DNA sequence: TGCTTCCTGCCAATAACG
DNA sequence: CGTTATTGGCAGGAAGCA
């Protein structure tokens, strides 16, 4: 499935398959259903498959059109950060990954997933 | 060259467990 | 039914793309 590689103390993890590194065994597992598809994740609203459960969520809420991402400058919501982020950049000349925290991301409600 | 999607360290929520 | 294992949400940079 894998192999080590330590470098200085260091362990990573690296996928037998294409040799990318990782510094979480996770990490490795996740990214490893690319190669193998052991596991599927069909959207459920179209045909569609994808080798990551985050990625078939983030392709679900595309189909909702949910708006989770909102500014909190102006009040305009987002699908996603990037639109979030380029629109905060653009629009009110500020970082949301600075030390201010210029939008909030929503609960999902338009589907069930993971709640925090 | 601006959308669009992908990626992965971290770790909270959930599941499996015994 | 607490304790241990897994799942996958998230940020925000990278990569892909027409
Ligand atoms: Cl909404
Ligand atoms: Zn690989
Ligand atoms: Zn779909
Ligand atoms: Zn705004």
């Amino acid at each position: 499935d894998h192999y080590e590689l330590i470098v200085d103390g260091r362990v990573y993890y690296i996928c037998i398959v294409c040799k990318r590194s990782y510094v979480c065994l996770t990490s490795l597992r996740r990214h490893f259903n690319i190669h193998s598809w052991e596991k599927k994740y069909p959207c459920r609203y179209c045909e569609k498959v994808f080798p990551l459960a985050q990625y078939r969520t983030k392709h679900e809420i595309h189909h909702t059109g949910e708006r989770r991402y909102q500014c909190l400058a102006c009040g305009k919501s987002f699908i996603n950060y990037q639109f979030m982020s380029s629109h905060i950049k653009s629009v009110h000349s500020q970082d949301p990954s600075g030390d201010s925290k210029l939008y909030r991301l929503h609960p999902c409600r338009s589907l069930q997933i993971r709640q925090y």
